[PDB]
């Protein structure tokens, strides 16, 4: 076997035992890696599991890429049973530990059971022990890092989790070399659930590839390309903060929660602004193209900034000024919680107070008491921090507010107001763990211009091209794993990567090989969701939030426009037709074979009735 | 005698006397106050004397407006002869020092002589004396103002040079409170060569006033007609700093030593990026429009930022990050030397090294080479620093680079580039005190649009318009002495004025009075150039920047415009005609004698020929 090691390291934290798991080529071979390997073993390893119980199993799931000098290619999948969304669960960050778990001999670490102390994983090739890290609890996620490294030497990969984490905040995520961030839907919650503080990695295995000489030469192609590429100055200028104006001049930009896509301080708070305070910018394992872009913020100290950070917690929250937004972002960052639904709680307390639902809280524009409430959030203090703690669904839930609530399938929407894009909407709808763009950013394909640089329609097509796009940005991506930007940002060729996974494995990927493990990773995961919901599912889980149906745009030439539920619900349709779904969501039994997930049949069937 | 108190303080340095000088009443009358008293006192005291030598005057000169409650009325004169220019120098700033002068009793103070080591003058009401500053000698602006005031307690007024007055830097400004500068001729430098490193001052008196009613009156109505002004949220936002993209929109940004009036990296150092990095807001005594604008620089320190700062210091230099400029900002206000010229200083220098005439030094867009020069300017350090501390009138005779020294009379042009704009060159070609947009900031007018929101012309009442600009800007507002934002930003009535200076003194000034009184402050100013100069005086004196009328536009639809040699000499002669000056620039005995100025024709007469 090239390219995968076959190998998944095995820790339990309960009775202390470390093992690797060997798993077949076949398996390999059929998932992948990443979010494939990780569907692969929650399905079979997380039936009917709590997700903060010692039963769920916390994933870092590598793929053939990783720990291989491979264009951008130093991503990490984490992922587990979603304590904010009950499904499945994963996220994705560019970090050293990426890099070291493969050149350490493992494809993936699965993390089961609950320590009796505060402790962290030190893996040191075949060298893995469980180690107590009392000292470290209760430390940001930077000061953990740091004091690791200044222990045992920069050259290793640390993963870390917060206070937030620490203190299960449904959202929280984990960090890495701060900046880097992974899972949205909780999976920080699910570390701090086990009392794993962090994962220390180092690696230096030569790991077995099938064509040397074709790698190295696809590799450095492939970077030449995108240093030449036309977008690359602009790229290295603003990064993905270039989608704040881009958003503003679309009506795309959430703000306020949600209620308007425009924002009339939006240049304090973008890419030309963030340009005129960076003071250093930092990347990901193997790539060329870095976007960390740091600032310093209001306090002096700090911040990487990144679209989605900017847009959910500025003029999501109607803060307008980027020093400012720059210090929330930091303590996300610190405390190990997702920006994203960090900034859609908050957005959700705001409107519910000014509303005088909530008789206590911050409003829209006030930064003090955003910041105020981000800190109660990670540390659970008050009633507020505590239930703004749970996310938007179970917050509204308790408040009779899901009219304002902003999320699918409970994990918060993210950086784009949809009101008139069906597609965009759809995509939010359908996306495998929840509400984000990860899966399929086709607004831009729906509007024709692109940051890096209108009529509402719901043309089937639409479905399709949300289809085409999850099978690389939910499933490729996801499954080398390696990031998705230089092809989406400065346009590489999609063509390197099935003949760099054929000079790595030594096996040859067609596109409709690769659109088939997509394929079946999308409907895995959908099966995971059925299953773990007792069969209780319908497509009103695929749709997304009430507001973007009942409510318009509030300003600007679209003034008073959203979306049509039936043409919405019709679409909808098309989506399952594709992917060979019944009208429920659910996959249909002549789709689960195709697909190769015969498995899946009986296990449904016991929840409810296939088609 | 009302609003003035007719009284002047007078400090010798060379003696150590102290004493008041009571003039006039009709000479308050007469002059009004500030740059008016300054040109009178400097006229009689300061001829044909070496500017760095002790028989110079250094000026800070208050005016009937002054130490009381009057809208934005905090500003003060400070006035010498220029060691830059050699001729009338003067310069303003907003300041307690101007409130409290008052309130012990004095219009103004002159400083004579030198000490013969360094000295503070203490002024509390009828108490002065002149005090050691020993260990003060060196220290920066603020941390000398700082420790002043923990010394004599925070309600004092403090005016102090830092280490490039104190090494004599040719454009070394008085600082107050870590922002306000004033004297961009050198009066730091005058400050400093008298051994001077700060004065202090407190007043508990109060004024006389003729109709203390009417005064109050007046003053809540143009407070609250300020507040109420469509300008003032915008003011309140972004200050002067809308001029960056206003001057881009303009091609009238100074570009890489005014090569070109469009900055490619303008957006990054606007005043959108600037609300975006604000932390604080300060503002000048009796102010309810603050533009103070405090932003946090590359390196985490408070620096306030002020437009001509930023062009001069940003796109001036090809420098294109706010964070960066801000940097050099700060180092100018500590260092206290002018940003204006330290910029076309450094700018001058960018262009001689890219040119091949300097074998070392900063280019364009190098900010770390610009930070060292600044600093070297600063302490004299280096051959290039002290060439570059003379300023480029001076720079350019010992390099040979005359065809970009852009300066006119010795003073640096400022943040207007001209190529396009024919009254604009006119009034920094008549700038009293040299290149200066402090009168006449005629732009706008030219234009047709303003900041706070194209065909060339040599129309002779452009002419008219600058002589009525420079009545108000350089005469009236110079003499009260008030801010004369709140009039040209926000739109404030100058029909206040008059009605506040009768409340005042109690004597009534129609315009036609103050456009008198402001033209014979003009002739006395030209009367002195001319008489220091020896009579050696011609109209090429009141001449733009060679390269205005050499080259043009680099881009944008007016790329290769620039100014006509021949238009812009008739346009100057209408100016002369409406002064009722020779065509050499020299007032007429008839006008001198017009504007009650008959004693300075026996001295001009010695010199060179009137008519
Ligand atoms: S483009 Fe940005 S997110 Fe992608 S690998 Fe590079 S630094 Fe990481
Ligand atoms: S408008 Fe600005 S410069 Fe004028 S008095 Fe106010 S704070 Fe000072």
């Amino acid at each position: 076997m090239y390219g995968w090691w076959g190998r998944i390291l095995r820790v339990n934290l309960t009775t202390g035992e470390v093992k690797v798991q060997e798993y077949p080529e076949e398996v390999a071979k059929k998932f992948i890696g990443g979010r494939g390997l990780a569907a692969w073993i929650l399905w079979n390893e997380a039936r009917g599991v709590e997700p903060l119980s010692p039963e769920n199993k916390l994933i870092f799931a590598a793929g053939p890429f990783n720990g291989l000098p491979t264009p951008s290619g130093g991503k990490l999948v984490v992922a587990a049973k979603s304590p904010l969304t009950g499904g499945y669960g994963d996220g994705n960050l560019g970090t050293m530990a990426s890099v070291h778990l493969r050149r350490a001999g493992y494809d993936a670490l699965v993390v089961e059971g609950k320590a009796k102390k505060p402790v962290y994983i030190y893996i040191e090739d075949d060298n893995v022990s469980i180690l107590s890290a009392e000292g470290l609890w209760g430390k940001t996620t930077f000061e953990t890092e740091r004091e690791l490294k200044e222990i045992h030497g920069k050259n290793v990969g640390v993963l870390t989790i917060g206070p937030a984490g620490e203190n299960l905040v449904k959202y929280a995520v984990v960090i890495s070399q701060e900046g880097r961030a992974a899972g949205r839907p909780g999976m920080g919650a699910v570390m701090g659930s086990k009392k794993l503080k962090a994962v220390v990695i180092r690696g230096t295995k030569e790991i077995p590839v099938a064509d040397k000489e074709e790698l190295k030469k696809l590799s450095q192609e492939a970077y030449n390309e995108i240093l030449n590429s036309p977008g690359y100055p602009f790229w290295k200028r603003q990064g993905t903060m270039a989608a704040v104006e881009w958003c503003n001049t679309n009506y795309a930009l959430p703000t306020r929660n949600f209620s308007d896509g425009y924002f009339e301080f939006a240049r304090s708070i973008d890419g030309y602004t963030m340009e005129g305070m960076k003071v250093q910018q930092r990347g990901c394992p193997y790539c060329n193209m870095p976007c960390g872009n740091v600032v310093l913020d209001a306090e002096g100290q700090e911040s990487e900034l990144d679209y989605e950070n900017v847009a959910l917690l500025g003029s999501n929250l109607g803060i307008g000024k980027l020093n400012e937004v720059s210090v929330l972002n930091r303590i996300a960052d610190e405390m190990g919680m997702d920006t994203i639904s960090l900034g859609v709680s908050i957005a959700h307390v705001m409107e519910a107070v000014e509303r005088g639902i909530l008789k206590e809280g911050p409003t829209f524009g006030d930064f003090k008491g955003a910041k105020q409430l981000a800190l109660d959030i990670a540390y659970r203090k008050g009633e507020l921090g505590n239930l703004a703690a749970e996310g938007v669904k179970a917050m509204a839930e308790k408040l009779g507010t899901h009219d304002f609530a902003m999320h699918v399938k409970g994990l918060e929407v993210s950086g784009y107001n949809c009101y008139i894009y069906p597609a965009m909407a759809l995509a939010y709808g359908t996306s495998a763990i929840g509400a984000h763009h990860k899966e399929a950013w086709v607004i831009a394909w729906e509007i024709g211009t692109a940051p890096i640089e209108y009529k509402i329609s719901y043309d089937p097509i639409k479905a399709q091209k949300v289809v085409e796009l999850q099978r690389l940005r939910g499933g490729l991506f996801e499954m080398l794993t390696a990031c998705r930007l230089p092809w989406v940002e400065v346009g590489l060729s999609l063509d390197y990567y099935p003949k760099l996974l054929k000079a790595i494995t030594g096996v040859t990927y067609t596109w409709d090989d690769l659109y088939k493990a997509a394929d079946r990773v999308y409907s895995l995961i959908r099966a995971y969701w059925v299953r773990e919901f007792n069969g209780k599912w319908d497509r009103k889980m695929d749709y997304p939030p009430k507001r973007w149906f009942t409510e318009g745009l509030k300003s600007g030439p679209h003034k008073g426009e959203h979306l049509d539920e039936k043409k919405y619900d019709e679409l909808l349709s098309e989506y399952y037709r594709i992917r060979g779904w019944d009208e429920r969501g659910i996959p249909k039994k002549e789709t689960l074979k195709e697909l190769d997930l015969d498995f899946v049949i009986p296990e449904l069937e016991k929840v409810t009735n296939l088609e």
